[PDB]
Formats: structure tokens, sequence, C-alpha cells
């Protein structure tokens, strides 16, 4: 049965909710993004409206097999009439395709639902800017002060700075990568920027690849591993015994790994600077763990949060503890009372 923080009141309409049978009441299922936990029920046997942006109706249609008839794919940052209820949707920074959802209900409350997002200052000046809204549907993943990283930008320098002083030093070097769901593609694409190569992958994770939208892709990736210096493999992989078994694959056309896992945050991030990351290392083999992440630090969800001002908060992470819960509710209370809203 559907949980409470799914279904958007005063619609017929339910968000990330394909899990639980077919939902009373429910007119349209609208999808934030392509990650499993988050389209979890969805195959080619679903035969009611789903709504969601064009790259994620490429990922069900091609990945999932959804019949086309029933993907409503919706363009960003325009205003779309959906089952009688005017809606909006807006770029989430997540993975590609990925966005939050704002409604403008029958009764004049207006409720923004996240998805999962990184929030950002750029956001203050969208469609958001125009007016009040009164619920925050928000992914609070890391709603606690200990969970700092860098930008984005600082770890794809510390990434492409790091393979390229390896691959100059020795050109017999191979760079892999750890991918187990869409998001986080500039890693590697960087990578294969700096070392003047394309990426290699597996004829599944090509496919994939392939209905992002991203421009110039062909010029940038390959199923042709041998012709390629940046290769990715699955995440769980990304292991001393995992490594060397690719490299044996490789025709002794390398004689060094040098790895890379974008993971989120690990508590590492509470004493180390980018700057200072140190990888593992076994013989000729070393693996990095970066601090890439796709969602909001905590001093960029209370940011967004303070600018926006919202009535009613409604997290839709970390719910399922008592303990995280009364945490969130803390921090609402104390942003709410510093900003005077
Ligand atoms: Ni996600």
């Amino acid at each position: 049965t559907c949980p409470f923080y799914k279904k958007i009141p005063g619609t017929g309409f339910t968000v990330d909710a394909f899990q639980y049978g077919v939902v009373e009441g429910c007119t349209a299922y609208f999808l934030t993004h392509f990650h499993s936990d988050h389209y979890a029920g969805l195959s080619k046997h679903f035969t009611f409206p789903v709504y969601c942006s064009e790259i994620t109706g490429n990922l069900l249609k091609n990945k999932l097999h959804v019949q086309e008839q029933y993907i409503h794919p919706l363009p960003l940052d325009t205003e779309c009439i959906v089952n009688g209820v005017k809606v909006v949707l807006l770029d989430a920074n997540h993975c590609p395709g990925a966005v939050m959802i704002l409604f403008y209900l029958p009764n004049g409350t207006v409720i923004l639902h996240t998805g999962d997002f990184r929030a950002d200052p750029s956001m203050e000046r969208s469609l958001l800017a125009d007016q009040k809204v009164h619920m925050l549907y928000l992914d609070t993943t890391y709603c606690s002060p200990e969970y700092t990283f860098p930008s984005q930008q600082e770890v794809i320098r510390f990434a492409i700075n790091t393979a390229f002083e390896a691959v100059t030093l020795n050109p017999h070097a191979l760079v892999v990568c750890g991918t187990y769901s869409i998001g986080k593609e500039k890693v590697f694409l960087a990578i294969a920027d700096v070392l003047g190569s394309k990426v290699g992958m597996s004829q599944e994770k090509y496919k994939t690849l392939q209905c992002l939208n991203i421009p110039e892709i062909n010029s940038l990736i390959t199923t042709d591993m041998c012709s390629s210096l940046v290769h990715l493999l699955p995440m769980m992989q990304i292991n001393f015994k995992g490594l060397q078994s690719h490299l044996k694959k490789c025709g002794g056309k390398y004689n060094q790994i040098l790895a890379f896992r974008p993971t989120g945050w690990t508590h590492s991030n509470k004493f180390t600077r980018i700057a200072d990351v140190i990888p593992q290392t076994k013989g000729n083999i070393s693996i990095y763990g970066i601090p890439y992440s796709e969602h909001s630090s905590y001093l960029e969800m209370k940011r967004f949060v303070q600018w926006l001002k919202p009535q009613k908060i409604i997290p839709t992470v970390n719910v399922g503890t008592w303990k995280s819960r009364s945490t969130m509710e803390k921090y609402f209370r104390e942003w709410k009372l510093e900003a005077g809203y």
C-alpha cells in the first residue's frame, strides 16, 4: 500500500509509486527520474498514463519496454495541463532526465515535489521565483550538518588531474570507472576527454547512454574496448580481485590500473579535503573513492529551503525511523526561526 508522502492531495496523482499495484483513485503516475528505487514496478505490461521528462521516457521505452501509447513526455520550464491541473517540470540537478514537479492545485495551493535533487542557487531564478509554495516534498538524503562534500567542479578537477598525471607517467596504464545506474557521467567523460580517448563499455551500458540526449555522444563512447583506455565496469567489480581479473582480459596491452569509485558521502569526508585524497593500492592497482554527489549537501539544502519559505515540509528520504524523523523536524524548525518565516 502506497505511503502518504507519495500522494498529491486534491489530485488524481502519485509520484514514484509503481510498486503498490493499482493505486485507488490514481489517474496519472508521475516518475521523477530513472533510478530503480523510484521506477520499481514499471514494465511492458504497465497500462496507465506515465508522465515524465523526454529522457526518462526514452529509458522507459528502450530499457523497460513500456509501450509508447502510455508514455507522456513533457518539456521542461513549460506550463502544461494534465487531467485538468496545471503542472511544470524543472531540472533537478540530479541525473540525466531528473525533474522536480510544481503542481498548481484547483483550490489555490501550490506544491513543489523535488524528486531527488542537488539544490543550487540557479534554482532561485527558475519559474520558482514567481509564486508562493505551500507544501514542499523534500529530498532529505543528507539532512544533517555532518554531511559535507566539495562542488562537482572541484571533484572533476581532481579526477582529470589525477588521471592525466598517471597516464602521462605510464602510457601503459588503464583507467577504470565504476557505474551501477545513470548519473555521474561527467566523471568518465571528463577523464576520457583529457586523455584523448573514447569510453569503452558493455553493449547494455552503451544502450542506456544512447537514451540520454548528451551532445556529440557518438564522438565520446564505444563498445570496442580494445580501442579505448578508459573502461566502464559495474561498481561491484571495483575491488582488487575484480580489477586483476579485468587486467588479464586486456591481452598485455596494459600493466597498471587506476580506478575510480564515485560514491556520495563517506565519513572520510569528516576529516579529509579533496586535495588530500589518496587511493588504496595493491601492487599495480590503485582505487580512488571520490565524493561526487548528485544530492544536496546540508548547507545547499538549508539555503534552498530558507529561500523558498514553504509553509509545510514533507520529507521523502530517511522516513523509516523515529530518530531520523525527529532529527529532520528539529532542523526544519531551526531554519524557520533563523530566517523568520
Ligand atoms: Ni536518484
